[PDB]
């Protein structure tokens, strides 16, 4: 490691010490000791420990607030992942391996709120790494565009209805994008979070959208994670909109090689995105409970749901439309994440309805 990453890397640290307003786990885990016997490290790449959390110290605000450059970082660098990895999703210990992918009884999931009084829709995605490529802040715009022209023209083969269009954003015209990303379809542009990564770079090149007709299923290309395939629809029919993504995914898993660990399970850009890489959630009302966000935010923690703003995270509610979801991605199945978020969702409606 060259000299100017190590004095950036000191003062960087002394910088996480002296914020006292910082929450992020980061600030939390990344002690002396930790620090001391990282810092040199380098993966065979030539990420340094300054590309894994330079985002959380331009970041303050961060929850979280590191990210892996390539694979290898999550090993290489293991005694700062593993111990944020363990705390953020609830007991993952040294000795834990993430169980095989399971789908589950897609009958025993069950419609939401059936009145239609609080939930307006309800989205499940999951992430995908494609084998033989590294994480953004080490690739290459040649490798954006390559990652592009095989995803879209594995997704021309999706039929019925899975079938659909690729739209590159390089060409989008601006009206159109900002209509998909105000309609929830979309990735927005230019997350600060995601920037100081360095995982934007070459902005717009490589970066695209697919999604059938009805928009109920979409795939998002090379945006935070090489690919996110996306079911959503209006209401709380999960049991469609969950059975819908499980079609795609095993759809698309036969076509293209993903990257799975034998611990972490999928691997992603972000280790809260492990494991199951699932996250299900609802757009919903709670006019009682939600009086106080924060009141919110406890009853929801202690289901396991995390909750974020309408436009996403780092966002606010706007009129009272929260989006609810599970926080847990790896060390439970896939059934378990989704099973998870509703049953949470049920309860916390049945605790509104009897709210005076
Ligand atoms: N249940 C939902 N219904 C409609 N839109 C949703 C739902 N959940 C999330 N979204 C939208 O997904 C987009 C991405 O939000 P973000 O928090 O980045 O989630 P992620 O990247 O995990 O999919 C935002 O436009 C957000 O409003
Ligand atoms: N898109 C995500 N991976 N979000 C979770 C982490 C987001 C951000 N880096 C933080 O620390 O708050
Ligand atoms: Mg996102």
């Amino acid at each position: 490691v060259d000299q100017a990453t190590l004095d950036k890397l000191e003062a960087g640290f002394k910088k996480l010490q002296e914020a006292s307003d910082c929450k992020s786990l980061l600030k939390k885990h990344l002690t002396k000791d930790v620090f001391d016997s990282i810092k040199n490290k380098k993966t065979g790449m030539g990420a340094t420990l300054l590309d894994v959390i330079q985002s959380g110290v331009e970041n303050l605000d961060s929850g979280v607030g590191i990210y892996a450059p390539d694979a290898e970082s999550y090993r290489t660098f293991g005694p700062l992942f593993d111990p944020i990895i363990d705390d953020y999703h609830g007991g993952f210990k040294l000795t834990d391996k993430h169980p095989p992918k399971q789908w589950g009884d897609i009958n025993t999931l069950v419609g939401l709120d059936p009145a239609g009084q609080f939930i307006i829709s309800t989205r499940v995605r999951c992430g995908r790494s494609l084998q033989g490529y590294p994480f953004n802040p080490c690739l290459t715009a040649e490798q954006y565009k390559e990652m592009e022209e095989k995803v879209s023209s594995t997704l021309s083969s999706m039929e019925d209805e899975l079938k659909g269009t690729y739209y590159p954003l390089t060409g989008m015209s601006k009206a159109t994008q900002q209509q998909l990303i105000d309609d929830h379809f979309l990735f927005k542009e230019g997350d600060r979070f995601l920037q100081t990564a360095n995982a934007c770079r070459y902005w717009p090149t490589g970066r695209g959208i697919f999604h059938n007709d009805a928009k109920t299923f979409l795939v998002w290309v090379n945006e935070e994670d090489h690919l996110r395939i996306i079911s959503m629809q209006k209401g709380g029919d999960l049991k469609t909109v969950y059975k819908r993504l499980v079609t795609a995914v095993d759809n698309i898993e036969s076509k293209l090689p993903f990257s799975h660990d034998d611990r972490f399970g999928f691997l992603t850009f972000c280790p809260t995105n492990l494991g199951t890489t699932m996250r299900a959630s609802v757009h919903i009302q709670l006019p009682k409970l939600a009086k106080d966000r924060k009141v919110l935010e406890d009853i929801a923690s202690k289901f396991n749901l995390q909750v974020r703003g309408t436009r996403g995270e780092h966002t606010e509610s706007e009129g009272g439309v929260y989006d609810i979801s599970n926080k847990r991605r790896l060390g439970l199945t896939e059934y378990q994440a989704v099973r998870e978020m509703q049953d949470g969702i049920l309860e916390m409606i049945k605790m509104e309805k009897a709210a005076a």
